[PDB]
């Protein structure tokens, strides 16, 4: 493979298994003997390989200390790999639900904070996540959260996924104008992270559990809106409540919401 990110497959080990469902199988090993990496192996008819590998140079370009770092790829093969750094602790989903932990908010306030400077840094690329939610954030060994699988979304084939109507789409996380319009903007990720805060202030709770997906879809358009975790404080409330705005020209920029949580946190 050529390419500044190709990454040689001889230099890889693959010594276990750690889980089979966002896009593709994922391995831990070692590249080049040294270095721990987490190997996500695109299940083969994805989707647009020629799309993904050819707009992939952007993704990878991308640097920020609150994304999972990227270290390379493998293309010239098929599955086409992607490795990054291993992350410890898994995702954040799992990690909020473990009942062994017994977390203050003062450590959720720190994880929305980790999240929002990530968001931030994509924003002022006009990259998009597409997808942000607590399953597919990734904690590492000092508890740090970084965020993954961004912009991943834009290549899947199965309209089941794609689709706001499909039965794999990420309802819960969407806004008006995705669900009835497939609307996908910067304002469309701020309703996600919403979504997120509300995900992390919960300990992992489903948004939206009483209702089916399709009739949270229902609810959400009809002005449903998720309601007060009990961990959060009326100003965290308001913080992630600011993002469901049902205009999307009415919601903050990540800048603005990190400086919002910014400010909270020197409130303590
Ligand atoms: C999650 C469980 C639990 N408990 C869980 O933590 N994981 C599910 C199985 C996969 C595990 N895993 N995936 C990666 C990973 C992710 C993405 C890429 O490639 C990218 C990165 C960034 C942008 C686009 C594409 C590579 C690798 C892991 C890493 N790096 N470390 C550790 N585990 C990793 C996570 C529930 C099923 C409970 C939600
Ligand atoms: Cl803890
Ligand atoms: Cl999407
Ligand atoms: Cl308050
Ligand atoms: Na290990
Ligand atoms: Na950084
Ligand atoms: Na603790
Ligand atoms: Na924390
Ligand atoms: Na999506
Ligand atoms: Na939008
Ligand atoms: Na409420
Ligand atoms: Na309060």
């Amino acid at each position: 493979g050529y390419g500044s990110w190709e990454i040689d497959p001889k230099d890889l080990t693959f010594l276990k298994e750690l889980g089979t469902g966002q896009f593709g199988v994922v391995k831990y090993g070692k590249w080049r003997g040294q270095y721990d990496v987490a190997i996500k192996m695109i299940k083969e008819g994805s989707m647009s390989e020629d799309e993904f590998i050819e707009e992939a140079k952007v993704m990878m370009n991308l640097s920020h200390e609150k994304l999972v770092q990227l270290y390379g790829v493998c293309t010239k093969q098929r599955p086409i790999f992607i490795i990054t750094e291993y992350m410890a602790n898994g995702c954040l989903l799992n990690y909020l639900r473990e009942m062994r932990h017994r977390f203050q908010t003062q450590q959720l306030l720190e994880m929305c904070k980790d999240v929002c400077e990530a968001m931030e840094y994509l924003e002022s690329k006009q990259f998009l996540h597409r997808d942000l939610a607590a399953r597919n954030c990734l904690v590492n060994d000092q508890g740090v959260v970084k965020v993954s699988d961004f912009g991943l979304s834009r290549y899947v084939l199965d309209d089941e996924y794609t689709s706001s109507v499909g039965s794999k789409f990420p309802v819960r996380w969407s806004p008006p104008e995705v669900l009835m319009y497939s609307k996908f903007s910067s304002k469309s990720d701020i309703w996600a992270f919403g979504v997120l805060m509300w995900e992390i202030y919960s300990l992992g709770k489903m948004p939206y559990e009483r209702f089916t997906n399709s009739e949270t879809a229902e609810h959400i358009a009809q002005g449903l809106r998720l309601y007060r975790p009990h961990l959060a404080s009326e100003k965290v409330y308001t913080i992630m409540y600011s993002c469901w705005h049902e205009k999307a020209d009415e919601r903050p920029t990540f800048k603005i919401l990190l400086s919002n949580i910014l400010d909270v946190m020197d409130e303590e």
